[PDB]
DNA sequence: CCGTAGGCACGTCTGCTCGGCTCGAGTGTTCGATCGCGACTGAGGACGAACGCGCCCCCACCCCCTTTTATAGGCGCCCT
């Protein structure tokens, strides 16, 4: 977070251009918002923890539905 | 005198009581986490001071006013 705020708006603008951030966020260029967006993009937690639980539950549930209903002869 | 019945003793089953063990619930204490506040630092904008630029004025230099005097070609005007 330190060096991202050391980026001195202009180089952070060029970095947001490099990552592929849309031109609206580059255009507004409030520097705190820019550095929060570039920290988020360089990251790209409790809503992900429960979503990964739901994803793991859904995968095996769908897999169990497919195997035990299949009429494939093994 | 003999036979049989009764009484006692021991074994066994269970019914009660006492002791020991273990488990669960609660509360107090201590440690770690998180939040709030203050301080530091970075960035941006505004204000004041100093410098540099532009404009105006002043100063300096050179020529023009005349006279003279020799001497001569050319152009223009004025009265005879």
């Amino acid at each position: 977070d330190a060096d991202l705020r050391r980026l001195s708006l202009k180089n952070a603008k060029q970095l947001l251009r490099k990552f592929g951030v849309p031109e609206e966020e580059i255009k507004k260029l409030s520097r705190w918002e820019v550095i929060d967006v570039v920290r988020t993009m360089s990251t790209e937690s409790v809503a992900e923890h429960q979503e990964r639980y739901k994803e793991e539950c859904q995968r095996i549930f769908d897999l169990q539905n497919k195997v035990l209903s299949s009429t494939e002869v093994l």
